[PDB]
């Protein structure tokens, strides 16, 4: 029984390993039939040449390809006639037995290779230094490890992956890494030991270190039907509805800040996008990206969703970011200066790209664009203004755009909030950027430690801005969605689905769970624990709330 | 008619002066009468000197007193006997008229006394020079200047002072200062010229520069009565309710930052301290302020304002300001940060100090305690919680501390005003300081120019923020001031009655035009012009509606 149960899964039960490297040691004797002794050399010679040709031809066929070349060399050195021979010769003339007379004659090799510091006739020293050994074995007929639960002295990057990760099923029990690398790599258990190097026999393990009882052994092996039960079941809400118990939809769409978020989009169910962050496209870069760059990741992502909602953010930039091109000033309060839309109104050289590219690639998905930082209906009106004028402009240029492009702005000043029912008539959605809203609300910086303790997205006054914009754009026929982190929240969510959100949009990485949450949930109660959450005084008052209804 | 009708008031309509110096110039003759030529000189010389103990003794009774001691060297010059005697023995013995016996003599004293570069010897060849002056004119029979619309080549800032300031009504014209100086100094008419040294007679004058006419002398003669009938009505309001026309009350208090702007809340009429600003006590100095210091400050202004409410707000400060003794770090977004009330609660030694200086300051007047930066109910509740713990330390201690103290918040920040209902429970009265709800509701830096467009007091979002404080307070029986200079805007002022705020609270000198204002408009119309208000979409429809309720 060990420690360091971590680095991977849990339950194996299986048999055993033990990478141990047998007792090779031999008395330098003397022989009487020296052409017997010769045959016997000879014998373990080709034994171990079967053997590594085995190795090689079954390290490609199953998960190697590359890291089938060092049996190759392996089997190469056994092939070399300078040191068969001299082997040989020893035997006979020297009438000494096979096992020293490899030694010996090998050991000459390591030592004339090594000193040549070369990094590879280190490489061949090695390699002859390991071949060596295994005829070694063969002629003193000692079985040594090759292709249960894996138990080993140290951590090798290297022997352990001769055997076949099929049968290499449970874990890898070392005493430490070089072990714990492929041991959430390979998907199995693991359970950095010490002494456990006198265990169980080579019969044999229950990693989780339990070895073995015979009778505890249902309980971690349905204990083991739990683990895979969960990963399993969750997997396979992948294709499933985003419901409640109680019959209620709602979308969970993903946030990505590149196309190359794509895989994991379509890998974790997402029903859409809700936030394409755009800044990647103009960050770490000394020219603006052009039209055309932008295009082509936008229509990417648009294609890659075969219709589904793709909300892209236009650029959300401030001072506080290098950006080369663009002079920005210092600024004492960058979170409260030029920024965002506002740069983007300022300066319509950097903001045009941008929507002619988007005005582009809408012909090739369900594309929803919205704008980030507005605080103002006539900042809105402005862009939407302007995005109307690169239509046009598009249009006379014989560039087909889609006429059903929905525009939203993502609240995240409180003035946006305090105003929801004006801005709900001119604007197809809202989505709630609730990273900043918290901060603005809150009057406290995001990413400052001194005053964390006020980012408080529980806190009662969150709930009833984010209800009262959901509430507004209900009640004009539109919706409202989340992207901030809040969305994918475990405690968020319950309260989120009684406010009435629409979409929920997260990390890829988090939407099976999330869905999973909103299935074994009551709209109706939900609605409920709302109702109560934006009545109490503070945010503690809401968690309890929350724990309570999810009991 | 010239120009630069500013530097003063207007509207002067006077005689004239014209401080032109007359031409002192006369032909060395010769005479024969020596004994009456010596006489003539003694003439001048006595009527002189009476002439000056006149403007001595004349200003030290008006306004003088250490303007009064120029003259007293003049008469001293006068009684010099090494200056006298020459002057007559170059009459009798040259036989030389006055005029020039007294230039040469009295040259001869400014050559030897300017050479010696002394700052006294040339203030003494300064004072010859002067009196010589005065003389020499009685010697030639012209008349000088000499204690109606003042009207000169230059601007003497000696000169203008002689005359009494009674009878020297009206303006002071010239030509290019030490004249725009005690134009708006002695509150009179100025209307900075060139070529008025050719204007009207010695007779004449009318500021405002017309002059005379004798006909439009009635238009500036009722535009006068116009201009001083503002004047008077306002400061008669001194002591005027502040009550709308149609019967509703408010009280209009001021905002001080110091004891020493009692005088003018007294002379302005305010009905109270509305914002009692303390960072001055902490400001520019090495260790920080100790509760006796502080003590005397609450308690000069609590006294002083005779049971009228002060309500005094705890320390307001973060990292962005000086503060030597204390250690805040740098900071990205100060105004999101570690400050006021956070800081504060997070260094008990620094607000101990001041709650138990206001806690033993409390029994001199009607004192109510604000804290600043609350953005949640555990932070209201733990500022209480603090001054308790020192209401009770200080009754251990033998100390009285008033029972009715009234506590509050200033609502800044907007998490507050979401949750004004629940705070108004806990809390006696709210104080809106809108200079920082502005900027924190539409997230724009109050101090910063790029988005200063965004700093919009009238916007429909401030509206509805205030409203929902102000009707939050009232329900639970409690009420609602405002602080931030918005509370001293005429076009706001309007709205604010209409949203039915308690106490205005501004700058001393503001409080009689807003008083003006408030009595010349009905509430009942004020009301409807605030609910159509908060249904606007921007700044500009806000504006109009105003600029048309007040027509």
């Amino acid at each position: 029984q060990i420690k360091g149960i971590a680095a991977s899964d849990g339950v194996a039960i299986a048999k055993a390993y033990l990478l141990v490297e047998p007792d090779l040691s031999f008395d330098n004797e003397s022989v009487t039939d020296t052409d017997a002794e010769v045959a016997k050399f000879n014998g373990a010679l080709n034994k171990s040449k079967v053997e590594l040709t085995k190795i090689r031809n079954n390290a490609e066929k199953q998960l190697g390809a590359d890291k089938a070349a060092i049996f190759d060399a392996h089997l190469l050195v056994l092939e070399d006639p300078e040191l068969i021979q001299p082997i040989e010769d020893k035997i006979k003339n020297e009438s000494v037995n096979a096992a020293q007379a490899l030694t010996d004659v090998s050991n000459q090799f390591i030592t004339i290779f090594e000193s040549m510091d070369n990094e590879y006739m280190a490489e061949r020293a090695a390699d002859i230094r390991d071949v060596s050994k295994r005829v070694l074995a063969h002629i003193l007929g000692v079985e040594l490890p090759n292709p249960v639960v894996i138990i080993g002295n140290d951590l090798t990057p290297s022997d352990t992956a001769q055997l076949n990760k099929e049968y290499v099923q449970g874990f890898v029990t070392n005493i430490g890494s070089h072990s714990a690398i492929m041991s959430r790599s390979l998907e199995i258990p693991a359970v950095g030991t010490k002494s456990i190097t006198e265990e169980v026999e080579a019969g044999d393990i229950v990693v989780d270190d339990v070895l073995p009882s015979d009778e505890v052994i249902a309980e971690y092996q349905e204990k083991r039907e739990n683990f895979f039960k969960d990963k399993q079941e969750l997997q396979k809400l992948r294709d499933a509805e985003s419901v409640t118990a109680d019959g209620h939809h709602v979308e969970l769409a993903a946030n990505i800040g590149t196309p190359n978020d794509l895989p994991g989009v379509i890998e974790n169910g997402a029903e859409g996008i809700g936030l394409y962050r755009t800044e990647f496209l103009y960050m770490g870069r000394d020219q603006m990206p052009t039209e055309e760059e932008q295009f082509e990741a936008y229509k990417a992502v648009l294609e890659a969703m075969k219709g589904k909602r793709v909300v892209v953010r236009t650029l959300d930039i401030g001072g506080d970011k290098e950006l080369p091109y663009l002079d920005l000033p210092e600024e004492m309060n960058p979170f409260l200066g030029y920024r965002a839309i506002r740069l983007c109104l300022d300066q319509p050289e950097i903001f045009r790209p941008q929507l002619r590219a988007l005005l582009r690639a809408s012909v090739f998905g369900k594309l929803n664009i919205m704008f980030p930082m507005v605080a103002t209906i006539q900042e809105f009106r402005d862009a939407k203004a302007l995005l109307e004028e690169e239509r046009a402009n598009l249009k006379n240029e014989g560039y087909e755009v889609a006429d059903d492009i929905e525009l939203g702005i993502m609240v995240e000043i409180p003035s946006t909030a305090a105003l929801a029912d004006i801005f709900a008539k001119e604007v197809d959605f809202f989505s709630i950027g609730t990273n900043d809203l918290i901060q603005y609300t809150m009057a406290a910086d995001r990413m400052s430690e001194r005053v964390s303790y006020l980012y408080q997205p529980y806190n009662p006054a969150i709930l009833r801005l984010v209800k009262q914009v959901i509430e507004a754009s209900h009640a004009e026929g539109k919706w409202t969605g989340m992207c901030g982190e809040m969305a994918g929240d475990q405690t968020a969510i319950p309260l989120l689905l009684g406010l009435g959100l629409d979409e929920f949009s997260m990390s890829a990485t988090s939407i099976l769970k999330a869905r999973r949450l909103i299935r074994s949930l009551n709209e109706s109660e939900m609605k409920e624990l709302s109702e109560r959450a934006v009545q109490c005084a503070t945010s503690e008052e809401v968690v309890d709330l929350v724990e309570e209804y999810t009991k």
